[PDB]
DNA sequence: GCCAACGTTGGC
DNA sequence: GCCAACGTTGGC
C-alpha cells in the first residue's frame, strides 16, 4: 500500500505509469492505474489512452493494468 | 470549477 | 462475481 510511479518501457519515450492504492471504503486495498503523457497528462483508461497513441503505435495487445504487451 | 478518491454499472 | 471504464462529488 504505497504509490508507485516511474518510466513505462511499453510505451514511447517519456511515459509513466503509476499506481495508486485506495486507502478507504469497500474498495480499499484496490491499486488503481494511470499514465502520465511527457507533457504531463493523466490517463486512466485503454481507450483514452488509445485515442493519443493508437496511431503512433500499436496498442492492441497492451494490457492497461499491467503495464505490458501481453505476448 | 477542478480533480483525487471512491462508487456504480454494463459486459463478460 | 469480476473488472474495465468511467460517473460522481467532497474537499479544496
Amino acid at each position: 500500500m504505497e504509490r508507485k510511479r516511474w518510466e513505462c518501457p511499453a510505451l514511447p519515450q517519456g511515459w509513466e505509469r503509476e499506481e495508486v492504492p485506495r486507502r478507504s471504503g469497500l474498495s480499499a486495498g484496490h491499486r488503481d492505474v494511470f499514465y502520465y503523457s511527457p507533457s504531463g497528462k493523466k490517463f486512466r483508461s485503454k481507450p483514452q489512452l488509445a485515442r493519443y497513441l493508437g496511431g503512433s503505435m500499436d496498442l492492441s495487445t497492451f494490457d492497461f493494468r499491467t503495464g505490458k504487451m501481453l505476448m
